[PDB]
């Protein structure tokens, strides 16, 4: 019955998009595709058959019931309210549209009966892969014991940067691994490839930088405020405290968080257990790691653990790993468009 | 005039001891080497000679002035003792007499005047790597504004594991770099050589798991609790409260550390870094990272930002780089024993 559409399809979240709605069979009657010229013209294989690969500038949106955009944030201001004023319904993997008051930011199993059907533009924003990999977890906490404080690092992948990410990482780690053991003694005896989309090597090194820096003064990046302002929306505790860093590790899919999350009222670590072995998209773990979750759909969850530095324990440590490109973007999408044609 | 011997002498450790020993022209007018039997025997080039490597067990320990352990803790619980027996002052790194309440745990820039002096047993203890990247930099702030909570979440390198961590790194890599962007969409897509060091797969992957589970009910490892009683016993703050996550990635040295720390009374990331700048053992640098800390003796420390989580500008979260070889072992042995023979 459904028609669809892939903004940015060629794309690694598109792929994925592509590969889930297809595994997923989503009952769409008509699928589309668009990316932007020179990439058009070319046609994509999608179950069975060949898919033009649209303009989505100017192709006409007309038909359309969902578009999902993986495409940037710049596209998306300016193709989003045009796909919608044309009757589209909007769900966007871009930082676009996910400040808006009027604007829904959504993870499926969280709170999307009580943000999404709110949606005035046309239009649900898909929020930040590394926030998003938390949420299914959080949001079980925060029903049982009312989350009020995060302290988060992050150990994230580098397709989270797209495929110049997963380049970097690999070009580096080919060029380097022949004297790799020289690195043991001296962090500079061997020649890195330039890099070029991180501030410093990426292979056989960790990068506490992901981003650009807020001209707010903090010496927080864009990244690090994310999972700030992202778990308040999603979680509706609008004066949520959150102090996040982001790292880059080199992992080529599958990000992870340490996370100290402080609550209202005491939470045991046998008790998160409890709820968290129940919960839609979570699965327990002993050790999560980004290998076990990249290509599954599940945020796995572990290593759970009273922080006694949170009085009367009020306080957990615990952490996380999820695919950032399936529930981390296009799954999650995939997601919501289920639930809006239920 | 003095008269120095290394006890582990072929370990990582102890070819660190031994490049520093030359490097920092420590002057020793004799040097000993010792090995346990099977590695004894053999001689080893050092400064224009070659020097035996003598039995731990068996040999006398008589002459010497200082004994540097990089051992083991089994090893050190017998030796130890013995060498101090000999009036050796003992300096191990091992966690054999870490919470031996007549044996001092040194940084030595930190409490070497204030613990060192008073040490009975004739043994004085080196600090666990991780712990003791960040004890240069928290002792600077610690001074200023009173430490009183840590978070902190690591990105350990496999040295801190021995040649076996370096070998099943390195290994890993170069099975498996041949197919590795395939890692972007199933991180079980290719035939890893299976781990034996690590519960789990390490190259291109991150582990959130150091150590053994301590037989406690807390969930913790020995080495997330290294990080709370270490702290403790340096800085000399018994009830400080700390929960750390100790997590290994594919590195072959340089510790970093994700830190969260709250204070007695407001602390500005600009005041922190105009504390650091000038600092002992401390480089304030924009991005650390433990390629550029690897080989090389300062913590690197930057990343420094309001933690808005605690009141009144009290938090601070920054990040820290290392040496886990280094400064996390052989270097502050070495250092302890030139304050030792000033």
């Amino acid at each position: 019955g459904l028609s669809i559409g892939i903004v940015g399809a060629t794309g690694q979240v598109g792929q994925v998009m592509r590969t889930l709605l297809d595994e997923r069979d989503f009952p769409a009657s008509a699928v589309r595709f668009f990316a932007s010229a020179r990439s058009q013209g070319r046609k994509l294989a999608f179950r069975g058959q060949e898919i033009e690969v649209e303009d989505a500038e100017t192709a006409d949106p007309s038909g359309l019931d969902i578009a999902l955009f993986s495409a940037g944030s710049a596209m998306s201001k300016v193709q989003a309210p045009r796909f919608a004023a044309a009757g589209v319904t909007v769900i966007d993997n871009s930082s676009a549209w996910r400040k808006d008051p009027d604007v829904p930011l959504v993870v499926s199993e969280v709170n999307f009966e009580r943000d999404a059907h709110r949606r005035p533009k046309g239009i649900i924003a898909n929020p930040n892969c590394t926030t998003m990999a938390a949420m299914p977890v959080l949001k079980v906490l925060h029903d049982e014991a009312r989350l009020v404080r995060l302290v988060v690092s992050s150990y994230q992948a580098v397709s989270g940067s797209g495929l110049a990410g997963v380049a970097e990482l690999a070009e580096q780690a080919r060029a380097v691994i022949g004297g790799a053991e020289q690195l043991v003694y001296d962090g500079g005896a061997l020649e890195f490839p330039p890099p070029n989309t991180y501030v410093a090597p990426i292979a056989f090194n960790v990068v506490p930088l992901a981003g650009s820096l807020v001209d707010d003064g903090s010496g927080e990046t864009d990244e690090d405020q994310k999972l700030r302002f992202e778990s308040r929306k999603i979680l509706g505790i609008p004066d949520l405290l959150v102090s996040g860093t982001c790292v880059r590790v080199p992992v080529f899919t599958g990000h992870s968080l340490s996370i100290n999350a402080e609550f209202a009222q005491p939470l045991s670590p046998e008790r998160a257990r409890e709820l968290l072995d129940g919960a839609t998209g979570v699965q327990l773990v002993d050790v999560p790691t980004p290998l076990a979750a990249a290509g599954v759909d599940e945020s796995l969850v572990g290593r759970i653990r009273r922080d006694p530095g949170v009085p009367d324990g009020r306080g957990l440590a615990l952490f996380v790993s999820g695919d950032n490109l399936r529930k981390g973007a296009a799954l999650n999408t995939i997601q919501i468009a289920e639930l809006l044609t239920a």
